DNA sequence: GGTAGACCTGGACGC
DNA sequence: GCGTCCAGTCTACC
């Protein structure tokens, strides 16, 4: 009863709401689609994941979304904490006013976007959002998301047990940066991206200022933002655009993957012009991102993010 | 300035 | 049951 996840129908008392119908957000297409990688559907239809350093299970109804978090006497999110919840899904973005607009310059989107609503961009934790992407390239979201797991019950602050889970914060700078990290990350299968993160870590913490650096990209432009990300190892173009896009507000920054190439083939009929490649490589990919921002406008990272998950069910 | 190949690690094929 | 193919970043040499 008071022991395990939370279901809206077991606990009633201890679930808080925040008006949001399905057009506005659709927890299953955004959640396990690439953008947070510490989302758990532990029950159907029921999301559980960490928030703003405390545990949350969340799920919704047609007009409403429920939230209920676990903190010491068990009481419903305050107004506070729900505050903390309509930040990280950016509510005060209309999704409705974006999906008219890219609908209305793009057939094939409008198309797609009928059948896929709901699906907005996660506002991140820079660090959480820069290691969780380092571990994703040439990667699988089903291996990253368990690569992120370990990642965060070896390093990270041990916050509260449900059932048989134990839910972690994202690991420090300083714990990632710590000695024989990498060698640890190794034997958790992070395959070669271990020495990235170890290394990424110092690097920051060492040679670009800490922490302050990465929370400044945040206010300065996304050419600014882009180009600094890149100088960390294993951070190239994807990389710091997911991260820009996902954690520092960069809306018109496009993560250029596979999934895009594909699209944008196949959908668009796209092929690079201003370079000589005919497939993926710097130049091309650098097109590519051009090419829908100049389809797509100043959110055109967020149109990606439709497109993206969807071609992920399938 | 612009490419071939290696990288870790499993699912998903295909024979 | 096995060898490939897949889901980006970094460097050799150009
Ligand atoms: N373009 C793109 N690539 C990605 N890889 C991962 Br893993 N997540 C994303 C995403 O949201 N967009
Ligand atoms: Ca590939």
């Amino acid at each position: 009863g008071s022991e395990g996840h939370r279901t809206l129908a077991s606990t009633p008392a201890l679930w808080a709401s925040i008006p949001c119908p399905r057009s506005e957000l659709r927890l299953d297409l955004v959640l396990p689609s690439g953008q947070s990688f510490r989302w758990r559907e532990q029950s159907p239809a029921h999301w559980s994941g960490v928030l703003a350093d405390q545990v949350w299970t969340l799920t919704q109804t047609e007009e409403q979304l429920h939230c209920t978090v676990y903190r010491s006497q068990a009481s419903r999110p305050t107004p506070d904490e729900l505050e903390a919840v309509r930040k990280y899904f950016q509510l005060d973005v209309t999704l409705a006013q974006l999906y008219h607009h890219w609908g209305s310059v793009d057939s094939h989107f409008q198309e797609v976007a009928q059948k896929f609503q709901g699906v907005r961009l996660l506002r991140q934790d820079p660090i959480e959002c820069l290691f969780s992407f380092i571990c994703s390239s040439n990667n699988n979201i089903a291996r990253i998301t368990g690569m992120v797991e370990r990642l965060c019950q070896a390093f990270g602050p041990r916050l509260i047990q449900l059932d048989d889970v134990t839910y972690h914060g994202f690991p420090s700078l300083q714990a990632l940066a710590g000695p024989e990290v990498e060698a640890h990350l190794r034997k958790l299968g992070l395959g070669y991206r271990a020495r990235y993160v170890s290394a990424s870590a110092r690097a920051i913490l060492e040679e670009q200022g800490g922490l302050a650096w990465l929370q400044q990209l945040r206010e300065s432009s996304y050419e600014e933002a882009h180009k600094a990300l890149c100088i960390l190892p294993g951070v190239g173009t994807k990389v710091a655009d997911c991260i820009c896009l996902m954690a520092l507000d960069k809306p018109q920054a496009v993560p250029v993957d596979v999934h895009m190439w594909h699209i944008a083939q196949r959908d668009y009929s796209w092929h690079p012009t201003t370079s000589q490649a005919k497939g993926p490589s710097p130049q091309t990919n650098k097109e590519l991102g051009n090419f829908f921002r100049s389809l797509w406008g100043p959110y055109a990272g967020w149109a990606q993010a439709v497109l993206f998950s969807a071609d992920l069910r399938q």
